[PDB]
């Protein structure tokens, strides 16, 4: 691409990457423009430019996590390793946990009152795309034999109740110390995902 | 009789429980629950002085519930059905987990009722303890796959708190209501989570 319009959009990637390690460290109620602007080292006008209000970067957030998801499923391969997609795709949606929880708040906040229409209709079409991807995955795993032949929608809300309880599991004030440093129990839950439902003889 | 102050208790306590998911419990009021008992509110404070000794009350039933599901005392039990029944006992009636995580902020967490809390953070314990005795039995036997026991305590929880946040989705619930199936499908995923490879 031009230069100008890469220069455009690595500046807008700083005040995105900002104004998200501003959210998780301080509250994103607590957050204002002016002070990721004063993060990121330009005015507050220059925030403007890129984002009208703090809810287009909210959306915008939100929008960039469906855009990483959909990239997950897309491989420039004839045949994509089934059970290699699954544990990638546990693994992106179990890291993170602050942020996972931070876009449950967003969802009452910007997403259902749908604060910025036309950002919110678009996180829905990808949100739906989404759900169509990791449907056919579910489809495809049984197809293959992997996973027991139950209704697709069997596994997809399985995996969505692990997901949830595992982000709930890292802001236990008892579990957290316990957990955070122990990457093998990290491991563990992913390999329990991709586990998840599989077919038995 | 001794008799008859428990059955009217107990009427009491199911009954301020069913206004409560009806209803949200902040709106529920002590006249509320004599009004649907009949019972007039002088009749309750023999049982309960507060609302928080109900909530306190109906954790620490729940919490003897569990205890008594692992007390069969059988020498040789079998521990894959009772990994089974703990799914289920967790998993079943999940807006009544949804309001015991809210009542934990309410009055657990405030200690509300100090006596009755630490009777409640005392059974607790010992189902923890239950619990986690359970898991290294099934390592022991060659089923768990041998991690720490709370690798398998802590995928259990995981599961059951999102199991129960699966049945509060305004899309899911009335998708997964009737479907025994499912529920089922559940608890076997439940059951073979972290289940050694054969």
């Amino acid at each position: 691409e031009p230069r100008k319009v890469r220069e455009f959009r690595r500046r807008e990637q700083e005040i995105l990457d900002t104004a998200l390690k501003l959210f998780l460290e301080q509250g994103e109620d607590s957050v204002t423009v002016e002070m990721i602007a004063d993060a990121v080292g330009i005015g507050k006008g220059t925030i403007y430019k890129h984002f009208k209000s703090k809810a287009e970067i909210y959306l915008r957030l939100m929008l960039d996590y469906e855009r990483d998801l959909a990239a997950l499923f897309h491989s420039e391969d004839v045949a994509r390793d089934k059970e290699a997609l699954s544990r990638a795709y546990f693994e992106f949606r179990m890291r993170d946990p602050q942020r996972y929880r931070l876009f449950d708040r967003l969802e009452e906040k910007v997403v259902k009152t749908s604060q910025v229409p036309e950002m919110v209709e678009e996180l829905h079409k990808i949100r739906a795309s989404n759900f169509e991807r990791l449907t056919q995955l579910i489809k495809e795993r049984i197809a293959d034999g992997k996973l027991e032949n139950v209704p697709p929608y069997f596994h997809y809300c399985a995996a969505w109740a692990l997901v949830h309880g595992a982000v709930a599991l890292y802001h236990s004030p008892f579990w957290r110390e316990v957990l955070e440093d122990q990457e093998g129990f990290f491991h563990f839950l992913m390999d329990i995902g991709v586990r998840m439902g599989n077919k038995r003889k």
